[PDB]
C-alpha cells in the first residue's frame, strides 16, 4: 500500500522550545509553542499555530538559549505568557473543528519530553489543568522505530538520514522542527506505515 487509511483524521505536529542554559536553568519555561496541522490521510499541512510565550521565572533568554533556539529577546518581550497561550490554542482548536467528538485527532511529538514532562510540569507549577488533548500522543521515534525496525540516535537529524529528507529549515527552531516531523510522516506514510497512539 501507499498513504493507506489512518485511524485519525488530522495529527498536530507539536515541538516546544524552552528557556534553557549552561548548565540547565531551573525551571524550563515554554517560549515557543508552535503546533502543525496535518491531514490524516495525505499528511500536508493544512493550518498552522504558531505564537512565542512571555516566560516570567526566568524571563531575560540567556545567551545559550537565544544560540540555540535563534529566538531573541524581543520575540518573546509583551507576548502573553502560557496561561494565555493556552486558551489561544483552545479557542484555535474549536475554529478547526478539533474539538468534536466524532472528529479523531493526535498530538505527534518527537520524543515524550514536549508532552511528559514539559507542559505538565509547567502547568503543575502555574496550578493550571492540561487540556485532555495533550494527554494521548504519538512519539515519532518509537513509530519510527516501528515503521523502519531500527531506534534512531540523534531524534529528527538521523531520521531524515535514514530516510534520505533534506533537513528543513533552522535546528532548534520549534515551528521548522514541526515542518520536518511532518516530512518523516508523510514519508512514512508513503511507505505505508500506520500511525498509532504511543502514550501510556
Ligand atoms: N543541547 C542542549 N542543551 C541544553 N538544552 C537543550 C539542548 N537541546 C535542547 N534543549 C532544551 O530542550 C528544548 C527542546 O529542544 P528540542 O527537543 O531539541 O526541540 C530547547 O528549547 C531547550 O530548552
Ligand atoms: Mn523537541
Ligand atoms: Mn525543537
Amino acid at each position: 500500500m501507499s498513504f493507506p487509511p489512518q485511524r485519525y483524521h488530522y495529527f498536530l505536529v507539536l515541538d516546544f522550545e524552552a528557556t534553557c542554559d549552561k548548565p540547565q536553568i531551573h525551571p524550563q519555561e515554554i517560549i515557543e509553542f508552535p503546533i502543525l496541522k496535518l491531514n490524516g490521510r495525505t499528511m500536508e499541512i493544512e493550518s498552522t499555530f504558531h505564537m512565542y510565550v512571555q516566560p516570567v521565572v526566568h524571563p531575560q533568554l540567556t545567551p545559550f538559549c537565544t544560540e540555540l533556539t535563534g529566538i531573541i529577546q524581543a520575540m518573546v518581550d509583551g507576548q502573553p505568557s502560557l496561561q494565555q497561550v493556552l486558551e489561544r490554542v483552545d479557542e484555535w482548536m474549536a475554529k478547526e473543528g478539533l474539538l468534536d467528538p466524532n472528529v479523531k485527532s493526535i498530538f505527534v511529538t518527537c520524543g515524550d519530553w514536549d508532552l511528559k514532562v514539559m507542559l505538565p510540569g509547567q502547568c503543575q507549577y502555574l496550578g493550571l489543568p492540561v487540556a485532555d488533548y495533550f494527554k494521548q500522543w504519538i512519539n515519532l521515534k518509537k513509530a519510527y522505530s516501528f515503521a523502519m525496525g531500527c531506534w534512531p540516535k540523534n531524534g529528527l537529524l538521523d531520521m531524515n538520514k535514514g530516510l534520505s529528507l533534506q533537513h528543513i529549515g533552522r535546528p532548534h527552531s520549534g515551528i521548522d522542527d514541526c515542518k520536518n516531523i511532518a516530512n518523516i510522516m508523510k514519508t512514512l506514510a508513503y511507505r505505508g506505515f500506520i500511525f498509532k497512539q504511543t502514550s501510556k
